[PDB]
């Protein structure tokens, strides 16, 4: 999960 997911 990186910060932004979905929008990474």
């Amino acid at each position: 999960g990186c910060v932004x997911y979905p929008w990474c």
